[PDB]
């Protein structure tokens, strides 16, 4: 069809050039619209093995796994598995009547913890460690009222969505979830038959690098997938009432915004904007202020979009999708690029292509 070439040429143009820029071994860069998946592959999936990107290639999501585990919770939540408003000891036993079991699941998601930093401390490695943090971790400001993008927030969400489904969490997606949304090679742990096409990361100084296990890392940053995988992840986004009501109830949970910061709207796992938003909005969320600092959260759109970035040492991730368009796209790169680069070429395919 003339429109494969047409989507080819727009993401050549926009997303091509960065692979220079940014000296990227092998990026992958999907569009869905209309129900049409349309996959773009450039460079290598692995230097030392010569290996090029292809739809078997798996990469590393980084945050955007977050929006898995926000389905996982949504999935709970509609199965009567937990309720938003429960609080984290009602599942894990050792953390009831702690100062953290007077923060409820919804605050945990959405970072309104009042006292949960971007990551866990460095001496915190070890299961019995990961206790002992939430054992002792006491309020600093007011629950709910502030909000601090934070992996232990959302790490223990996931956790105890894991609790209440009676599995673990790996199992929670590599079982449930990823099986409801039609996922063919998305892992939590990558078998051994599939490190072939898991490819490799690569720092500032083309090293080679692959994450490290960290505490509760496969919540908060420790989802891999191929680009096939996520064209039908963000498919079952647009077109949730089309899937199964157990899968579909979860996804429709993670798109309802749960409070604003300025002009972003916080839903579970996904950053929901009004659509259409401007490029410094998008690019706002991306904003030191807001990843990195705290900010005070307003209680609460018809016409909405949704995005989300993901990073990982040697991986860039960046996930959107708009609903009344019926289109999505896609980026994974085996080397970290700028946000601001991954929101802006993505802004100009998807306001290029024809309706
Ligand atoms: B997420 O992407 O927002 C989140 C925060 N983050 C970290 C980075 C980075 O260090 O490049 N960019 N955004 N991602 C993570 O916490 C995972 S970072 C890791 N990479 N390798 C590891 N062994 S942990």
């Amino acid at each position: 069809t003339p429109k494969d070439q047409e989507i080819k040429k727009l993401v050549d143009q926009n997303f091509k050039p960065l692979l220079e820029k940014y000296d990227v071994p092998g990026m992958a860069v999907g569009v869905i619209q209309n129900n049409k998946k349309y996959e773009m592959y450039y460079g290598l999936q692995s230097v030392q093995d010569k290996k090029a990107v292809n739809s078997s290639t798996i990469f590393e999501l980084g945050s955007v796994s977050k929006l898995f585990t926000a389905t996982a919770g949504g999935y709970a939540k509609n199965k009567g598995k937990i309720s938003f408003d429960d609080t984290p000891g009602k599942y894990w036993k050792e953390l009831k009547n702690t100062p953290i079991d007077q923060v409820n699941l919804l605050q945990l998601a959405t970072y309104t913890s009042g006292n949960l930093a971007l990551q866990f401390p460095d001496e915190v490695k070890t299961d019995q460690q990961v206790l002992t943090f939430f054992k002792d971790w006491k309020p600093k400001n007011s629950i709910g009222e502030y909000r601090q993008y934070s992996n232990p927030s959302i790490g223990l969400f996931g956790k105890v969505v894991a609790l209440s489904m009676n599995k673990p969490f790996d199992q929670v997606l590599e079982k449930t979830i990823f099986p409801a949304l039609g996922l063919k090679h998305s892992y939590v742990n990558v078998p051994k038959t599939q490190m072939q096409n898991y490819a490799f990361g690569y720092n500032q100084e083309n090293q080679p690098i692959r994450v490290n296990p960290g505490p509760l890392d496969a919540p908060e940053y420790g989802v891999k997938s191929t680009l096939p995988d996520m064209l039908s992840f963000i498919h079952a986004n647009l077109n949730p009432q089309k899937y199964p009501a157990d899968i579909q109830r979860a996804i429709n949970e993670t798109h309802q915004g749960r409070y604003q910061v300025n002009t972003m709207y916080q839903a579970l796992g996904w950053e929901e904007f009004s659509y259409p938003a401007t490029l410094q909005t998008l690019l706002d969320s991306n904003s030191e202020q807001i990843v990195m600092k705290p900010n005070k959260v307003t209680a609460i759109p018809s016409v909405k979009m949704y995005h989300k970035t993901g990073s990982t040492t040697g991986f860039g991730t960046y996930v959107v999708f708009i609903p009344k368009e019926n289109i999505g796209l896609v980026m994974l790169t085996n080397k970290r690029i700028p946000n601001e680069e991954r929101i802006k070429a993505a802004y100009a395919v998807l306001n290029a292509i024809k309706k």
